[PDB]
């Protein structure tokens, strides 16, 4: 009753091109098994929002990779928040929800914003640039590694880490041991900087440890809550920014629009995460039988969730394959849904908005003029490099 498909979605060739795959994953059925890596799996909009919001059969607490928690030890200690179940998880969710809060935003924007137009104006003045390494790696790592209050020594392990944490999500094929095999010096300093003296006060991490005074955490659940904030504000925005760039090249029109009317940054950046999806996947456990599309899950079985594909399900989406900065994006799945829905997507709208509008009060032209080459993860989506001319307004 449920199709078996041979398609490996962690695949190279997957993730060199994966809307074709997409498709067929979604048309053969709303429920699909995949015999590659023993999982189930669900590619159409409709079941992919569903999952995510029946928390109590789709739980997360036994991890939102491949790995069963409940089978296998996970590589870190579970985060608190992201492989966590309700009740546990309410209490973590509403300290970063405080701290990430719309209060929050009021006082990093300025210089947010300040940061992204002297980013601007400074790549306007080299013309040619790789809009990876030099605008979506380099924002980036010029305003949250301080909102987060890290000291200077050791950020080049940031971005690292990330690419372990992503990686790890995978099913255990080159990629993942890759990520997995001596990344002791990554996780040292992480887990390092997660300690109250070395988060500087005024930042997400000083601030995380101070709600340790409200009954909400205890100060031995901080690290791991700013661990969290370190694994998924950084390399997250990063593939965010750098897929509306890579959008806005591609669609001359659309960075027209934009510059005509500044204020449509915000959905323009949205937009791009619908379109790109930045985050491609992610896992849940099925926690009983469960009956979903038609198809019968037993307990705990793994279901993968196709985010990107969820979001250009033309059974939901007009011209879904289309870029549209002025699209109603409301109910994409790129930031999740229900009770895990993202809790950064303040922070990763802001820098994205804010970004998007230098661009548009400042650009002209988006030219990609170089070779382009693909980044390769298991679950983000995103490229090594994007040489593209920037002609000024
Ligand atoms: C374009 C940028 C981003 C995208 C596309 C994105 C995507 C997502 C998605 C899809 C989830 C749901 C995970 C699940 O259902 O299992 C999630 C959760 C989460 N994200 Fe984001 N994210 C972004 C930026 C950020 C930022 C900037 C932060 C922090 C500063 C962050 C921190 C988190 C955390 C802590 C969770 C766990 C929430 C929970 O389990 O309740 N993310 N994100
Ligand atoms: C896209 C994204 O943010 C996924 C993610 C969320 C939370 C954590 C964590 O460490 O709690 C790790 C990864
Ligand atoms: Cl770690």
């Amino acid at each position: 009753t449920i199709p078996h498909l041979a398609i490996d979605p962690f695949s190279l060739d997957f993730f060199d091109d994966p809307y074709p795959d997409q498709q067929t994953l979604r048309d053969a059925g709303p429920v699909v098994y995949l015999d590659k890596w023993n999982v189930y799996g669900v590619a159409r909009y409709a079941e992919v929002h569903a999952v995510l919001n029946d928390p109590t059969t789709f739980c997360s607490s036994r991890g939102v990779g491949l790995s069963d928690f409940k089978k296998e030890k996970p590589w870190r200690p579970p985060s608190l928040i992201l492989e966590a179940d309700p009740p546990a998880h309410t209490r973590p969710r509403a300290v970063l929800s405080k701290v990430l809060s719309p209060a929050t935003m009021k006082t990093i924007r300025d210089g947010f914003a300040a940061a992204a137009d002297a980013k601007v104006d400074e790549l306007l003045q080299r013309g040619c640039i790789d809009a990876i390494a030099d605008l979506a790696e380099a924002y980036p790592l010029s305003v949250f590694p301080d909102a987060m209050g890290l000291k200077q020594e050791g950020r080049e392990h940031l971005l690292p880490y990330a690419g372990l944490v992503f990686n790890a999500f995978g099913p255990p094929n080159e990629l993942r041991q890759t990520a997995i095999e001596r990344s002791a010096p990554h996780q040292a300093y992480v887990n390092e900087q997660c300690q109250r003296p070395n988060l500087a006060p005024g930042g997400f991490g000083a601030c995380i440890h101070a709600f340790t005074d409200t009954g909400e955490i205890t100060p031995d659940e901080a690290p791991l809550l700013v661990r969290s904030l370190l694994s998924a504000g950084l390399d997250t925005t990063v593939n965010g920014i750098g897929a509306a760039v890579y959008c806005l090249a591609r669609f001359p029109g659309e960075l027209q629009r934009l510059r005509s009317d500044p204020t449509l940054a915000r959905n323009a950046f949205e937009e791009a995460v619908r379109f790109e999806s930045p985050v491609q996947t992610f896992f849940r456990t099925t926690t009983r039988e469960v009956e979903l599309g038609g198809a019968v899950i037993g307990e705990g079985e793994k279901v993968l969730m196709f985010l990107g594909s969820a979001n250009r399900d033309p059974r939901r989406w007009s011209d879904p394959d289309l870029y549209d900065i002025t699209r109603k994006t409301s109910g994409h799945v790129g930031f999740g849904s229900g009770v895990h829905m993202c809790v950064g997507q303040l922070v990763a709208r802001l820098e994205g908005e804010v970004m998007l509008s230098a661009l548009a009060r400042k650009v002209a032209a988006i030219d990609i003029d170089g070779p382009v080459k693909r980044r390769f993860n298991n679950t983000l989506r995103g490229l090594e490099s994007l040489p593209v001319k920037l002609t000024p307004a």
